[PDB]
């Protein structure tokens, strides 16, 4: 059931912003590893004396990488006179975030009908304010509230990327594309699920859609999906959620799930590049798992299509309404914290409805069971 | 003339260590951009709870990328019980370096006959101690003295990479190679050249080999070359050296010159990758400059060879004894601070003697003059 209880009008995921120590090297790594094009910049060359911000795009997916310059470059500035293109940016908050957590997501940004009203309604409904609504060039409004840990939910609304950003010139934007098209969901880890759910669901009106307890929060059309995990203690293998919290110094964003229009092509392109600057993938399931695939999704995937999943290490799950293919990268940076999921959903055609096929929770049982059989 | 006045026995450049915020993303970018293989690691997987260090190699060139983990992971440790593989590492110094300067070189490491004696003699001769000699696994000795700004000169000596580092497994080490073979020289920028020269020459015994004043310090066989620049003020175009100091928050390493066994192949491979994760190059000189090449180095480079320089944007200079080909990357990171030079030297065969052909100071005049002609 879906009560459609959003307290303000939400459209779609807009962008994800990483807070980095050096935005250049992270953006170039990600661009090559994921096949995203350099689309926009705000930095010294565009008159920004405060922060370096570089935007990568693939389809509707927008990754923003931001790092601070020396505060000395903007010491004369005040907020009314700032050359920063993102008014919420603060040297101290950025350095403190990155020092405490390492490389990771600062902002999950959603496009809303009216960022000012979204901020007002959120805070009136218990959201902790982070950056008040600011109108950029009489064209765009941006506001931020706290989401979990040091991650903010960022609202952007447009009258008609951001003012102050420049479109990068052609020689600098090579048209990489491995098939990734949009952000499917963004998942946080917290020490206690209950209070985090009540806080976020409380100010948004989003409704509810081993080693972990989890629940998914969703907007009215369920195209904005924000799962949250908590650890399950006392268990045999130490909870991966608890390991995240220890190495991240507390709550934060665990994984971004990126939808591909062709997960076979995406994974072929990404795996070709894993050892030459790209991203590594988690270990593949045993051949047991892909033998059992015929019995699970035989009417969905060809024998050749299922063999392709096994070559690429793709996981497949299925619920009442649809089928999802999925795979997970190793952590994106030094710490075992944030990672990426590549996903493609089959079914639920009306457009495809958000969340079609679930989030892969059935693959816990299939993996354990397939692992048991391989040992034989 | 060469007085051969080294106060201790120096062999060769050993490695360059970058202090990063995230060593993973910088190392992967550099590996792809420069064609260096992943050779060794010290991190959580090898029992290092303190820092992540990843070593890239190309020929004899060794690039080390290091970042701190959360101090919380090693809070119980003391220096006698540390799991760090580099005993000079300190969470606070690393965070402070990176926060103040951004991505850059912390250590220029040279291999010496006896790091303990090198440290003792250096400090006895005015060097500012940074990390005392420490013997690793009864096999390697490491010590550090201050060089300029927050950059240290690191001494390593071997009895027979470092203890505590693991050789990376084969699936993780793709054998990239674009022809780079060793570090030719490493250059610092300081506000005042005189006192920096007197300090470094004072404790090493190294001898002396627009917009800047510069001088090169050299070991006995002149295979360790450490130039130092200072700005020239009052001039028309603002000094690039002064711009470095402003954006770097003071003195530090300006550029690493990497010798290639085939600069044509290196530059073809690097330029192919500039816009897909690699490094960008400075703007090429006008076709004027390459027309004048025939009159300058005609007896050295074929017409086809000189046309190849023009396709790749290679600079060529020549002194009494040899010829050098050279080109400069744009800055390696967000700030206009550190960059890389690719170099190949022709001549001075006895082996090739260090510094053959100079450092390209003649190309200032040729560029200005060639620029004047292009405007015509
Ligand atoms: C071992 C089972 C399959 O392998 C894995 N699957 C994972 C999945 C399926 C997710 C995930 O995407 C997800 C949930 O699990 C529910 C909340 C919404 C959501 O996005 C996250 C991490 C996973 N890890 C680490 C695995 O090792
Ligand atoms: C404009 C003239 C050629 O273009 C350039 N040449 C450069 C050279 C030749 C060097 C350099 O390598 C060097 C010296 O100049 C003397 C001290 C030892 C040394 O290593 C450094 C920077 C340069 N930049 C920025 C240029 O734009
Ligand atoms: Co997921
Ligand atoms: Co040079």
């Amino acid at each position: 059931k879906n009560p459609k209880s959003d307290k303000f009008k939400v459209k779609r995921f807009h962008h994800i912003e990483f807070w980095c120590g050096d935005a250049t090297n992270v953006a170039r790594r990600f661009s090559w590893g994921l096949g995203m094009r350099f689309s926009a910049k705000s930095d010294l060359s565009t008159g920004n004396m405060v922060h370096a911000s570089y935007l990568l795009t693939s389809g509707d997916l927008r990754f923003l990488f931001t790092a601070p310059y020396s505060p000395s470059l903007s010491a004369g500035e005040i907020k009314p006179t700032t050359t920063a293109s993102i008014p919420s940016f603060d040297h101290g908050s950025c350095r403190s975030f990155f020092s405490s957590h390492g490389l990771g997501v600062r902002a999950v940004a959603i496009e809303v009908e009216d960022a000012e009203s979204a901020f007002s309604i959120s805070v009136a409904n218990g959201a902790i304010p982070s950056s008040p609504p600011i109108v950029l060039n009489e064209a765009v409004t941006i506001a931020e509230v706290k989401l979990y840990g040091d991650v903010v939910l960022r609202y952007v609304s447009y009258k008609a990327f951001l003012p102050g950003f420049e479109r990068v010139e052609d020689a600098s934007s090579f048209p990489l594309d491995y098939g990734i098209r949009r952000l499917d969901h963004a998942v946080g880890n917290v020490p206690e699920l209950g209070p985090a759910l009540t806080y976020v669901a409380g100010f948004t009106g989003f409704h509810q859609f081993s080693g972990l307890n989890s629940a998914v929060l969703a907007s009215n059309d369920e195209m904005v999906l924000l799962p949250i995990n908590e650890p399950v203690h006392g268990t045999k293998r130490k909870s991966q959620i608890q390991t995240y919290l220890e190495h991240n110094e507390g709550a934060g964003l665990q994984h971004l799930a990126l939808m591909s229009e062709d997960i076979f092509r995406t994974l072929r392109e990404m795996r070709k590049r894993s050892s030459i600057g790209g991203f590594d993938f988690m270990p593949s399931p045993p051949p047991t798992y892909y033998q059992n695939l015929k019995k699970r999704v035989g009417d969905v995937l060809s024998d050749d299509q299922i063999k392709e999943c096994e070559e690429l290490g793709i996981l497949v799950d299925r619920d009442d309404q649809g089928t999802l293919l999925q795979i997970f990268t190793k952590p994106l940076g030094d710490r075992p914290t944030i990672f990426i999921e590549i996903i493609q959903r089959v079914g639920c055609m009306m457009y495809q409805s958000g969340g079609c096929g679930g989030f892969g929770k059935g693959n816990f049982s299939e993996l354990f069971k397939s692992i048991e059989e391989y040992e034989k």
